[PDB]
């Protein structure tokens, strides 16, 4: 993998920290670390599902309200490289780490990986992939870059590989090596219960990706964050699972399982690239929050994988729950009057309305919002909406449905 | 002020949101953020359900079950409305800008939370900077900075310092190389802004006067360049009454300030704050909504709750009790070095910080004794070279802190950089 290709001019320039580099009788003259013998904070005991107990001592809070590594706490890191173990044992673990050895780093939510990891491939004018209707924060991100964005044709089963082959037709596999040409740099998706669709790709499927990407040299960013939140039997093996050549980027996130205001996520990828975003995490946040770090690393070491895994379930086990409570109170009134596929993973239902053209037009709420959102060409008009069951009561949505049911019917009878 | 003459496309180019967001009020009776979409995942899955913090010098702090669920979820981007508005009133007792009142666009005060003051520096930095750009800054300075200008492919020109900071002549004579009229012309390529630390510079430990800030800021006017007030050894000056800010003086709204806890709260946490005009400041909130989204909510509750407790005076005298350490640790740093280094260096007394900045005689490059010879004999401090734009450059400069080590720890090391500075001064 010539990762040159994948790098920017900005990206590249990037040198590490002089005074990191530095850090057992040692007089340390060097680093400008405040003293915590001032800090005000001094003892910590937060309580955990049920009766568990997580506590911050003297020594433990110095440590959680100092400065701590780039790329995280080394004790969250190596539990973390142990999962991704587990749960995808990638090709790429013990290969060379020029080429492509698996690296990992703790980021401030998934959403700064996803970020930094744009910021250092794009450049403007340049083609991205990627499939509409898309998580309007990716939209939000790209549209600076003065990116391409190329939509490929999606379904109930996720992203369509035939049209992805009708797409690259456009090139050559030979253009990926000459750099005038301008072949696509990456293709973006969401493979589990897509943000809004709620669709998931299948296991065929994402091995003629992945035969695509090789063929045509571009990376593949696997934004997993309901990764977690499948609802059917056995989960589908990952982009990762099968990067035999080192072209994945995966982001995982604590959002939807442990903590969204804890602002804690994670990325694998090739080591050259993952040390390109840890230098630019290194000039910008210098390092997620040591003390936020320290409590799900605490939390873990007390339950371990199975209490970790057991947690999973308990969080699946109510969102399936929350599935069918949705599609019951759908089935009742919206028969008739709309379209919608069962999500395999997630929290939303991606409704579409029968007769009307423009959604956004009718709202004029609580659970429900419009599709304009989810678009590049949010000005087009959209007959979708998207409803979330992640909080909203069974008897809530049956109340919400049956107002949607009769403003639905109010259109309809007017020319 | 012509905002958008400073910012790049990319910037201009950034919206909010399509999800709208706000603190609710409204209902039960403890008020937390809801999203008018929305997908917000269900907080009674989260298996955090209660904590509880010790404060010394001030009362316990306490999260029960609903303000765990409220510190468990996502946030608004430019920070907690509680924490912002005490911060604002802040800044309006200490540093009472001119710029309170005036029209949004006309440059009116805003305020954001960033995760550390770096983020607020990096995103203003990469909001400003366009490849081939001018921007004024005071060799050495703080690495952190030099790292995040360098790939921007910026032109960084030297301005003149001493014991006072910057002088105000050296930046007269290389601003003279345009006219005030070129800052109207685009292809003039006039200088953007003038990035300082106005009290206890990093590495110097040398802080700006109140008359060399009225200079710089009349210059500023004159050849239309904003000024990046990076200030956060703001509340660790030793010296009787503290020296106004660029931000008190801000007539125009062409200033930029961070501040920072790090030195006097929490570095681990990673809560900062910018101050500036609100054209500026929603580029900022905007760039940051799509990195981190917000600062985590945990941490700011747990500095709010504190802050407030407190009070104004209460913070003070917390300021107060952490600059009487730092003093007392900068009379043990001076002592150690005029026992020793007194014959083989030269130093300047630090006016604020945790740093002490040493030129070491007779020697060109300090490099190989402090990397290698220091390391090997068991002392550990920082080479000259990495506050440099050029850092291959050989540097005669050390830079100590003061921040950690014992008066006796000090005594100990600096005998020992006595004798590697003899060895060196033995060979040609
Ligand atoms: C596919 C995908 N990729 C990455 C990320 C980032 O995840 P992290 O790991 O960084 O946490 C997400 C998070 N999604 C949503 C966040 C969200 C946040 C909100 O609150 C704020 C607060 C401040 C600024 C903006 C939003 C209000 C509504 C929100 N919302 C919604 O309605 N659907 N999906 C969301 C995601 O879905
Ligand atoms: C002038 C100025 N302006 C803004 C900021 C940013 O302040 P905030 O973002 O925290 O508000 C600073 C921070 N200074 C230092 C941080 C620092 C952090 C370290 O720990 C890490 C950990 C991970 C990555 C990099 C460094 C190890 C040594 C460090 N160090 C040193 O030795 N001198 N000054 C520092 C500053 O001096």
């Amino acid at each position: 993998m010539n990762y040159a290709r994948f790098i920017t001019a900005a990206s590249a320039a990037r040198n590490p920290s002089p005074i990191r580099t530095m850090t057992k009788s040692m007089i340390s003259l060097a680093g400008g670390l405040p003293n915590p013998n001032m800090f005000p904070f001094k003892t910590a005991v937060i309580t955990v599902e049920n009766g568990k107990t997580i506590q911050f001592g003297e020594e433990m809070m110095k440590r959680a309200l100092q400065y701590s590594p780039s790329a995280g706490i080394p004790e969250l890191l190596s539990w973390l490289k142990q999962l991704q173990i587990k749960l995808h044992n990638p090709p790429t673990i013990h290969y060379p780490p020029s080429q492509g050895q698996m690296d990992l780093c703790v980021t401030s939510g998934s959403q700064q990986g996803l970020c930094k990891v744009f910021e250092m491939i794009i450049n403007p004018g340049d083609n991205v992939l990627l499939d509409e209707p898309a998580y309007s924060g990716t939209l939000q991100s790209l549209h600076p870059l003065g990116c391409n964005i190329i939509n490929v044709a999606s379904d109930e089963s996720g992203i369509v590989p035939d049209s992805l082959r009708d797409i690259l037709s456009r090139w050559k596999p030979e253009d990926a090596k000459n750099p005038q040409k301008n072949t696509p740099k990456f293709l973006y998706t969401v493979p589990n219960g897509n943000n809004p669709t709620g669709n998931s790709l299948t296991s065929e499927r994402k091995k003629e990706i992945y035969e695509l990407a090789r063929k045509y040299d571009f990376l593949i960013i696997e934004d997993d964050p309901y990764y977690f939140l499948q609802f059917n039997s056995g989960r589908v093996p990952t982009f990762l699972s099968m990067d035999v050549d080192g072209r994945v980027i995966r982001a995982d996130s604590f959002s939807k399982i442990i903590s969204s205001g804890l602002r804690i996520g994670f990325l694998t990828g090739p080591k050259p690239l993952i040390e390109r975003v840890i230098l630019h995490i290194q000039v910008s946040t210098l390092h997620p929050s040591t003390f936020n770090q320290l409590m799900i690393s605490q939390l873990l070491h007390e339950w371990g994988e199975e209490g970790f895994m057991a947690h999973v379930d308990r969080v699946i086990d109510f969102y399936s729950n929350q599935k069918d409570a949705i599609l019951a109170a759908a089935d009742k009134w919206l028969t008739g009057l709309a379209e919608w596929h069962v999500p395999a993973a997630g929290m939303f239902l991606w409704i579409k309305v029968k007769g009307i053209n423009d959604v956004k037009e009718l709202i004029e709420g609580v659970l429900m919002l419009p599709g304009n959102a989810f678009y590049v060409d949010s000005s087009a008009p959209s007959p979708y909406l998207r409803a979330s069951f992640s909080s909203a009561s069974p008897e809530q949505m049956d109340v919400a449905f049956q107002v949607l049911a009769q403003l639905i019917k109010e259109s309809l009878l007017v020319p």
